């Protein structure tokens, strides 16, 4: 039986330290979840699991999908959980949801993701037993995670950005091209805002001052290659040829994404309108210091399973973790000017942001809704993953 | 296709602050994973995913299954990830493994769990934008999580231990009943040790000395001795019964198994022990979490078209004696059922290294089914925050 | 022999969280000390000791006098130290400097104070020997010191402010009288600004922009406006009167001066402004701390063979209007006396940067005693935890 | 007027994390102070000031002398305060008490020191306004203080220990020499114990599992050059010629010290028995990275003021922060092995411990009492100070 995606929504995406700074990841998740349930009008006891991608969990919200469900006023009979495959966590959550619905185990579950990078904890492993002899180290959850996802045998001191430079280096990718991709990104997000399509994607978020925010914080209409040319590469001191700036990289962000994963039968029965179904997915491991190229093997797996080629794909969502990383993938994919027209049509991580746990759900909402709008057939959602992985899923319009 | 479980193993279980205090959750997981690969002799590049339950993750090891893969020396081509459904995380990892093997997506994956509760972080969310007006709090990862899992509308100030006092109160469970279960638990664990059946489950672990025995079980445990302990919530509640002796502890361990198909198992010369029949999950009141196994088991049994009468062996994690006794009252157990339940010990005697508990129960359930030539096995646990998880397995 | 005070200076006084927030107590101390040496033209190796009152010290700057000396570029041969007698600390530093000059041990030393209440540390006594059992608490140094200065036998939960309410209650001091004094204090501060007399006390501070103006005094304070403010402790006490308007605040600053002999001074071109006649210290009940200046002053007047009527100028740090008015009650002040007291403002308008307050009061008293060609000045202050300190100086 | 010292006493000295770990600096101070007043019988309202050296103050006890007075039950009329000149703080408190008694301001005050190094705080200056852009550090009050004391232009990343190797290197001091000094220190402390002389100095401390402790925790009778040779130099990694070990270094410790400072005329009126009068004191600054040599110029100043030379000094207390550091000073003094007979005759920081704020009064209680038992005339007390200072005082038997 099929697994279909219904009403994929998200909150707007705030900047790190920005408009959502005072909201927890649970706050955003509850908003998105309540928005989803209001739009679909389904009974709350129809939900059989809430599975959330979530990359900086802590005991403020253990097994966060459960906490989100309770805090949104779902029955205590609704189970939930947390998954982490770094940047792929929100797609991981969806795939998991698809497997347990296709299997006959559940008829309807929620898949999503929530991240408040503004409020990632500082933590220490030296206070339980005392620093009387070692001292006490405190770690930024965000900063520390950049150096550890490849474990002790594959060190990347400069984390993901360092690997983005590695790709720049290996693929001989110019700064200009990187900032050019950056500009397109902002233009498509800003275009999509004005063309009124983001309205169906977004659950507005009430913050309190009772101001309801319904626009993404990071996109800018005045973005240009000349302005971006002025930006300093983050690793310039250690690398003369460094190209990666804050301007052609995705930032740190706050957001939540939610959707319904069900069977076509159950959806008809509840008056849902399925937008896509899962055709295939793939995962893959690559070298931690080249994590950015993770989408290429992942996508090959997903395409092979489905019996498709990349030419069979009408729409592409590729999280653009860094411009150099994304361009590397598109080089491997042998992309023309023509291919950019079907890729990241409403923006990407660079323009919208990268609220890690929620990104898979953002890309999905965009992909699902745009396939429908273009009456296109196949979509590919794929992303690189810190520590050296890739995830890809192929969807087909219903 | 069928998904079968092969070579379900685990490290010994260390006490909180005890023998494994110097080892991280990754250290423990790496040792279990390497011991698994060494026993099965399978090439590392056969592993298509490492899915681990891990309830107190932090940035020392993001997406821990991937880190454990790489730190165990597995190729960069092996993916991995982390899952948290509290106490059910280990079973959850196994279930997901079965779903992606049964679906035809993967042929062979590793499912397991890792927890170093000795090294769970202290943390704050008041230090980034400053604690000028709010003040600053630093939370014990363990302690804080006990109160927040039911969310803001179902806080439990006394954590999971409060929920056990609730079930004891509701079910009229005497202190003596609880301590008898506890004594039974230690008896079985120690008996299992002396019998030598543990050598099959356990991956020995080297510390800076090579350990291969569980830290917590005690041969000398008596009802009279346990009567001497003071209930943790005595001040709050004069008829409190839950002590450190009839509770499961905080612990360190890692658990690993192969999830694969009969066809792939046979090519690799593996010995499939059980296959997954069905599973069920459920939500209950956070303050009554401990009852979680009752509706989750119903679901798993319903799906399998079985009844509890059809179940030859049961693994129930006994987070607390009072919690477990409440489950078994709903199951209407007699003396005799006790004989097919947790026959090599439980959380009370072996400890509860949360993320790794599910794989502990599976290693015993899978192996004990084969050892007894029995047919059906049930694995179930309560879950902090008010959930339950259950899985039915069938001997291959 | 004689001890005379030369060139008493200070930085502007920043609000807590305000204009100097990014500057450390050492940043403020170094600026003030460099300003002092610049104005005086003294050679750096002529400084024999740097003694600083400093009430929230921490290991970023141990024995802060020495750190400030070295960071201001004095040679490694210049000793330095830290003193703490709460609010009296800066006066305590001056008195110590006088003692070891008058004794003949030293010919020239620097006395001062430095406080960055913006950067007072958060600290914990639970992280050394382990937090699992107790939990880990981290305290605001400022919030914490509110309840501890009187020890365990004389608790004052509401801190110094509670003692201000105590004095309000004992002396039947009206809310309106308090606010009148607060307006008075702001008027004199701005007056002193506009008249350019302050430019002489102040070493301007460069921030990443040079600042030379105190942050808290407001030209527009009215009894009408202050009446709107709510008593901090009104919830506990309906008759509470002490607000943020008629209290001294939390602030950042440093003060410095030269303490030398008349001969060394003449020899170096220094212009001695005053000499220390006498000083006194006293302890009072922690819960009536604010009355501290009354016994302290009597001690000091007594050792000087003077009476209060003999004093030409008073500096009284008004930590709170209610406290200040209580002292003035006991001093049987009349409207005329208010004219010779705190003529350039006080804690309420300028702020109360604890360790640097004594040096502020001294810079005003010394220089206003020359402006007015007067003879004796009194500097006195209540102290955290139930103390009082006072010093009589005489114009040279 | 002279300043004379009566009844200098001290608590036993606990080890870092040892027998006094559940006691605060105030607890130790209250005990020593109650002990002083109970021995002497001095009426409490005769005390005009309680001045305590204290190097790791925090808001648990602001102006610690005042707190200790109150907590010891003294009348609310007794003022008090805290001073910090690091290692010199206990002597500094005594010197200040002498100045303000010699001047006529006071007739009688308490001077002492208190330190619970077991209980020194960890702290941060990054948490009030947030560490979003700076990150967060938590510092050991103890380890941090050792690297910051010389300010920004004289950083010492290796702390006190580094300065000790510096002295070892510049004075060509052998490990064996250092360990020999350490052995002797323990011998003399251990002998002082068995000879019964320490009971005069010591105020026994009640502690609850209740026991009464009256013996110093760190001195050990089994200290041998052979045993010491076995320990590895703390800075060996950095410096293959490193010689300084925990065995030839003073420990971190908890204790408190108290004495009466008064005039001959006041002591007579109350029937007190003064032990010594303050002849002179000196203070000096040296390079922070050579802080350990501080006593040499400090002592020169005190001797010059006194019209004395080192030849006139019958007894010497020198706090040996490190054997290397102490030997360097003795090398400057041109000390023979014969001078060891008059120097630290009941032990030193290496054996007895070094509870910083209370060390000054520890040395004074020994010096004053030993000067009378030997009916010698002059005694010197000097100490090197972290951050590059020295403090010295000459006392005369009364």
């Amino acid at each position: 039986r099929d697994a279909v995606i219904c009403e994929p929504v998200r909150t707007p995406i705030g900047r790190y330290g920005g408009m959502f700074r005072s909201l927890t990841a649970v706050d955003l998740g509850v908003t998105a979840l309540k928005g989803l349930l209001e739009r679909t009008g389904i009974a709350a006891d129809q939900v059989e699991d809430v599975i959330l991608g979530h990359c900086y969990p802590n005991s403020e919200a253990p097994a966060i999908g459960r906490v989100v469900a309770l805090d949104a006023g779902l029955p205590i009979t609704v189970p939930g959980m947390q998954v982490d495959r770094r940047c792929g966590s929100g797609l991981q959550a969806v795939i998991q949801a698809c497997l347990q619905v296709r299997s006959g185990d559940h008829d309807l579950v929620v898949a999503g993701g929530a991240e408040s990078m503004s409020n990632v904890a500082f933590y220490s492993t030296d206070m339980r037993w005392g620093g009387a002899r070692t001292g006490v180290q405190i770690h930024d959850g965000l900063a520390r995670g950049r150096t550890t996802a490849g474990g002790k045998f594959h060190p990347v001191p400069g984390g993901m950005l360092e690997t983005a430079e590695n790709l720049r280096r290996e693929y001989h990718i110019s700064r200009t091209e990187q900032d050019e991709l950056a500009v397109r990104s902002h233009q498509r997000a800003v275009a999509a805002q004005s063309e009124g399509v983001l309205a169906e994607e977004i659950i507005p978020v009430p913050v309190r001052t009772e101001e309801t925010i319904s626009v993404d914080e990071h996109p800018r209409a005045d973005t240009t290659v000349e302005a971006l040319a002025k930006l300093k590469p983050v690793l310039l001191k250690q690398d003369p040829e460094a190209t990666v700036t804050a301007g052609n990289s995705s930032g740190q962000n706050d957001a939540a994404s939610m959707c319904i994963v069900t069977t076509p039968e159950k959806a008809a029965e509840l008056g849902l309108k399925p937008l896509v179904r899962l055709v295939s997915w793939g995962s893959a491991g690559v070298a931690p210091d080249l994590m950015g190229i993770g989408p290429v093997p992942a996508t090959e797996v997903a395409l092979a399973k489905a019996g498709l080629t990349l030419a069979d794909i009408d729409l592409i969502e590729l999280n653009e973790a860094f411009a150099a990383q994304a361009l590397a993938v598109m080089r491997e994919w042998k992309f023309g000017e023509a291919d950019h027209e079907r890729t990241n049509v409403r923006g990407s991580g660079i323009s919208l942001g990268h609220p890690v746990g929620a990104t898979g759900g953002r890309m999905l909402a965009t992909l699902a809704r745009e396939l429908h709008r273009r009456e296109a057939r196949y979509g590919l959602e794929t992303m690189c993953i810190g520590g050296g992985q890739g995830l890809a899923a192929v969807f087909e319009r219903v």
